[PDB]
């Protein structure tokens, strides 16, 4: 359907528009309060686990402790002498014993629950400290992020310095347009060619020095 | 008919909601308070029971009693000297004997009767009281079925924990990215075989401090 | 029948918002006064049993002294001479002795449920104080259950040292961070270098001068 | 019945209010005067006892003295000479003096009672008057509970007085660092060796004046 | 009928219009989040497919430890003595015995559509993976659909230089059509012909200076 | 009858508005989504063929297992000893092994009606296909049908091209009439003939330069 289609593009857009807002580093500073939140709940209910475990425990003691209770009695009514009432007494005795290993067992049955849960505690606590060690590297990665753009400012700085050094070259450019004005002036002239003239017969008056020296 | 398989279809629709509506934990401690209602009426029968027991064993000794009255007024009697009338007093005496046998025999037989219903109440007992620890270990089994749907929401935390990394994994590839951008142009531009002619001849020049070292 | 189902998990929901609202010890004190209010109705109870063991006791009293009431008279009439009258007067006497037995033994009687309904509130007087007691040992262990939440608080309060001590171990790793970078210049500039070859001249001059001083 | 229980709680919170308020010795006072209170009326009800007992004394008494008035009218009608109505007079003193006996009875009756409640009222005076004495230590226990709490005071004052010595630490170990940053200036110049060199010097010096005073 | 082309001509401009509006890249971000909820979906599907194999595994075991319930018993009344309530109980036995099998078929039967459901789930899952890794490789395609634009907006910006380049061309046709009417009116005032024989008499005094130093 | 024909004629006039109207390329998406609707509901005709199949199946299956519940107490009746128990067990085994020939040749009847449907669909299968293959090449050449339009605009844009044309052709023709106004004008007041006898002259007078030259 046309209309499925149009709120899938607008959900799109709207992530688009999330993704270009994003923040570094502080996401993952909220994904370690969101793990905590979630350790404490996971916590809580390990904890109910625990206690279901400590009631059948309680439970089992008070067996124990009931049928010693019957067990004495027994022998105070035997002493006395009503031995029906002792025999009774015993007899009670054996459903609290027998009672006993039914809660044995549940209590057995509820420590493998326990392990269970704690297990799953113990993995996501792995998870939660990788996530700490993930973020340690990954604010690191994400400076390096940031030096990368400084070193891309560093090449893109080429186009500033390339305008300053347009700028020196156009004025050593007219600097040594006016100096070669001055020297096409002067050949043109005849000065410069005077001066060629001059210059020949000045190594000309070397040389006869040179020779002067030589005699 | 057709009619009475729709109303078993809306019979069985209505226990579908009823399911739908259950509490946890609630509906045995109703379990508890509905036992506790029928041990109160089981308990007044079983008392009712008692009380023709108590009936038939006020009638026996009323006749062991009665009969010494006849007894004694027969020695009267003999004493004044009416001895037809001492006879008679006697004879009485032989009904009221006799009948103490059958008020006897039927007082031994509603001990049966007693007997019966006071087992029907220690086996109900034994019932209503397994009914309390059963209850007692099923609400430990019920914060245990709590507690997996504790873990089966760390699970499913899982699909969050890939949007918050998808997300960081995200940012991480834009920045990697600016990071090759960089190093794709300065290579392109010939700058990384310049640095690399560069670190071969800053080699050649260590070689050349260890060979300094060396001699 | 659905609308029974439908009550019994009302009346459970209404139990688990009661159970919500449950508070400390206050319930216990609620309980001393239950059964205080309790113990006064059993009293009056036992005190209209000892009323009809009193009622018993006045009359047999009366009894008797109407006997020797009877006995004067029949003397008197003696003395004078009306011997029948004083034979009359003596077969009454023999009524009123004879009745003397009949409330005899319904005061004896009496004493059995007298005996019975002081057990009764002998027993329970052992399950009020045993209240008591059990009040004093339990406020003292919901005071432990405080406690325990107490220290459930002190473990807790490691999330906060924990953003504390994250907190100063960020500002450590910045402080840490800057002088690394201070460090990574002055070697990179070959500072530390020089600094390095200074040092081993220094060493040098050192066993120099402990050369000199063993010299 | 739920509504019992949220009146039972209500009731428990009002209580717990009141114990909050609770106030010092001035409920000793307060229940010394509820004794005085009960006491006054005590005393009326063993005042209404005795009451009746001199109803009955005087009652006594004007029985005996009527019986001799009648016994007087007896002589006078003898010596007169109406002897028959002499043995009238005389026949009601009889009623008199029997009326003495009944009344007398009655009266040593009364006595009993009377007794009883003032063995009630000293009991309750030996209750009222172990209260005074039980205030008298209660006084003196309470004292000692104040005094108990200044000692926790003065224990608490220990945080107050690591306030105060912290500061003055803080301030030592800031001129404590002063004279090592002195030290270290002055040992890292040299001058703290060129002391040192300076002190072996005079103790060489100190030793040729002892070789000097021991020539 | 006409109705129906018309219909459907509606929906195929409707489709056109919504391929107008479709967008890069945000689409296959939407296609991941419906195969996350399709996979959802199909989990829970798998999980009420293993509950089912659960239930018949804990009736497989209730039936087993059942079935020894009822052997102890046949061997308690065995040593008591009543040998056919022992039988019976064996009876009983024989009977749970053969009800495990058909709970052991049912489950090995359940075990297959467990089996084929998850065979479904792998290779769904196999699916949904290939589309993590199609919009991997997908995003990068797009982005090179991006670059292909931006080169054929690289050429067209060779209409551009053209504008650029033609007025440069127009200014230097004027510059040059300046200087080609300087020399047109100075050719055509013969001053170009008298500069010509200027030139072949400067050409003929400088072969005459060529031959005086040749001389 | 004309009034079937002037329906007919109503109905073509309807479908030439029809035509008018149809839409390039989206009737090619429409007849596949319409292709798609007709490939379900074969699919769904051809799962109640394979479910027809399953059932066969099932009943064969059922057969075979309850005729080996036959033969099984067959042989239990005849250990026990009634033999002709047995006999009569094995003659409806006889029974269930016969059906079970009419069930197998019906399933083998049922998979030719399954391979018939199947070969149907397999056919339309590549009906579909070569629909969504001819639609791939039918966007091309509707593509290239737009291209054609696009080169019969480019030839129509001959006739602007023309109105442009001949609107310089006409400013051009007022220049060169203004050129040819000025010559006439130029010729006719003898101007032209005397700048004739003045060009005769100078070329004359070139040829008296080339003489010169020449001698």
């Amino acid at each position: 359907a046309l209309f499925d289609r149009l709120g899938r593009v607008v959900r799109a857009n709207l992530n688009d528009l999330v993704s270009k807002a994003e923040d570094p580093e502080k996401v993952l500073e909220q994904a370690v309060i969101d793990m905590q939140e979630d350790l404490v709940q996971l916590r809580q209910a390990v904890a109910r686990t625990i206690a279901e475990e400590k009631r059948t425990e309680q439970r089992l003691n008070q067996d124990t402790q009931e049928a010693k209770k019957w067990e004495d009695r027994a022998k105070l009514a035997l002493t006395n002498g009503e031995e029906n009432l002792a025999r009774e007494a015993l007899a009670r005795k054996k459903s609290l014993t027998d009672t006993a290993a039914a809660y044995q067992t549940q209590l057995a049955q509820q420590r493998t629950m326990s392990e269970n849960l704690r297990r799953n505690l113990a993995a996501l606590e792995a998870k939660i400290s990788e996530a700490k060690t993930k973020k340690n590297m990954l604010q690191a990665r994400a400076k390096a992020a940031k030096a990368n753009a400084e070193l891309q400012q560093t090449l893109g700085g080429l186009g500033t310095s390339s305008a300053t050094s347009a700028f020196e070259r156009m004025e050593n450019k007219v600097l040594d347009m006016e100096a070669t004005s001055q020297a096409a002036g002067e050949l043109a002239g005849f000065g410069i060619e005077n001066q060629f003239a001059q210059l020949e017969a000045s190594s000309g008056v070397e040389d006869e020095l040179a020779a002067l020296k030589a005699s």
